[PDB]
């Protein structure tokens, strides 16, 4: 049950699938492709889907809530990394205690309960969604801008942290500490070409930060 002997299921959005900014790239450039070796030989599975919100919304059918039952249930560690699309595509926040999987609070609650039900011995770690400088041609706000509900990304991050706290879930706070900033021009150029996704070099750098984070909370 050490990390080097573990199978790690990475459940995420474009930033797990490996989008390089243009809808291209893919799993072979994602941080998931680097992580196993950084952890001494873990087997890493990529369950990232572009465009996916944590919460259900009527305009799509591929939310994390909807996808969960179809991902591997037999892994040793689950790493859940999402929420930037909930912010950018106006998922209602709700309140702590929600069980509506159309609200962000309720969707995070559903994921933790349901991962635990289907994978009762696995470790579960959430990673807060990374910042973005926005992609307005796709109507995606920057992290510090308001979405159409009048919320910033920080409200979604706080909600995730509060639900994780309820269930004592370890968190790697990539929102606050990924070490790659889309607000810095050199990091846009090298690591985050569209201010939201990652280049191959950006995903390699992110993999190192994620490895350190996982080692810090799992043994």
């Amino acid at each position: 049950k050490s990390l080097s002997e573990s199978t790690i299921c990475c459940f995420g959005d474009s930033t797990t699938w490996g989008d390089n900014g243009c809808g291209g790239g893919g799993n072979d450039i994602s941080w998931t492709s680097h992580l196993g070796a950084l952890l001494g030989g873990a087997v890493v599975e990529n369950f990232g889907i572009k465009g996916s919100r944590i919460a259900i919304k009527a305009d799509r059918t591929d939310s994390f809530v909807e996808r969960l039952d179809g991902i591997d249930d037999a892994a040793d560690v689950y790493v859940v990394f999402g929420g930037v699309n909930d912010f950018s595509r106006n998922v209602p926040l709700g309140e702590l205690g929600s069980t509506d999987a159309h609200e962000f609070y309720g969707a995070v609650d559903y994921l933790i309960r349901t991962i635990t039900a289907r994978s009762p011995q696995a470790k579960l770690v959430f990673m807060t969604p990374c910042k973005t400088s926005g992609k307005h041609e796709k109507d995606i706000p920057a992290s510090d801008e308001l979405n159409h509900l009048g919320l910033t990304q920080a409200a979604y991050v706080r909600a995730m942290l509060e639900v994780c706290d309820r269930y004592s879930v370890p968190v790697i706070d990539l929102y606050a500490q990924s070490g790659i900033s889309p607000f810095l021009p050199e990091h846009r150029e090298l690591y985050m070409p569209d201010g939201l996704h990652y280049s191959p070099a950006g995903y390699e750098r992110l993999a190192h930060r994620i490895a350190a984070g996982l080692t810090a909370v799992c043994r």
